[PDB]
């Protein structure tokens, strides 16, 4: 039972953890929420647990992306992202505030949303004349 | 009339608005122009309009990414950047200036990319064990 | 003889450059290191040389992307990023560091992932309606 485009498998790893939503039929990405209280330092950053596992379908990578009101009003920006599709560890979102003023957050609020990108898995071959 | 990925529908929201061009054939982004004056601070963000409504073809979404240039000679990112395939808002860039000079924008300065990024939409299933 | 989405071309420019590689088998990215020694400031930018020449193959773009470690502990981000399929210059990975300490690279060490991320590449046609 794996994860496919269609239907992608999550944990809850306490009950403090949130599921994934999609706010509409094509949005980009699924809605995540902390799972803890935090703050995001001014000029700082903070890594914030969803407390989800997630299996990501082969073929693909999830991208911890950045909700588009919190970066534009509280200068609120994701690092790192890359969730690899065997990656089963706690779902983290890392945010960094380039603002002059903490950002709060609190269990619930929504801090990221999550895009299920499609990649290539290309293997390498070394050659001495790209074209 | 929908878009498709051959064919992508674009509105102007005024006459200050420039299309979006692709630099070349294989180029990942379309050109991104700025409708107006801006400043994006020293330290600081600003949201930029091109004063374009874009239909992004579901299956896909748009992503607001930077101009390579800008990044490595003027400290400049992008934030935010996740264009849903119904949003029909106008196309805003979110800029970080990340240096201690401000960043200058007249109208018609090209000052980001948009890449049309393929993604799977899965529905969560909620499980007890991920494999 | 082009690069598809199952063999990705690559040429070394100098005998300091390393050979992308992945981590496991589904990891989103291919490794990427440094192939001389560099300083990325506190609060401060720098573009690092791979000494790579990549052909990414159409219908594709590399995205230079975060490891997450160097971004969780060190506040290493990656600007700039979107490499054309028909991008022949050497690979470059521009850090910025958002941290107050100076963040040191010495030849070999692994300072960036790249993803071979699928896209669509439409043209654009201007309509009065967009839905």
């Amino acid at each position: 039972h794996m994860s496919t485009p269609q239907l992608m498998r999550v944990k809850k790893l306490s009950e403090f953890a949130i599921l994934p939503v999609r706010s509409s039929q094509f949005a980009a990405g699924f809605d995540l929420a902390s799972a803890y209280d935090y703050v995001v330092p001014a000029r700082g950053k903070c890594l914030v647990k969803t407390d989800l596992a997630v299996a990501v379908p082969h073929g693909y990578y999830g991208r911890v992306a950045p909700r588009s009101g919190l970066a534009v009003k509280n200068f609120i920006d994701v690092g790192a992202g890359v969730v690899d599709s065997d990656y089963r560890g706690n779902l983290g979102v890392l945010l960094f505030n380039h603002g002059d003023e903490d950002f709060k957050i609190a269990r619930g609020d929504r801090i990221a949303q999550f895009v299920i990108e499609q990649i290539a898995l290309p293997d390498i071959v070394e050659v001495d004349d790209l074209d």
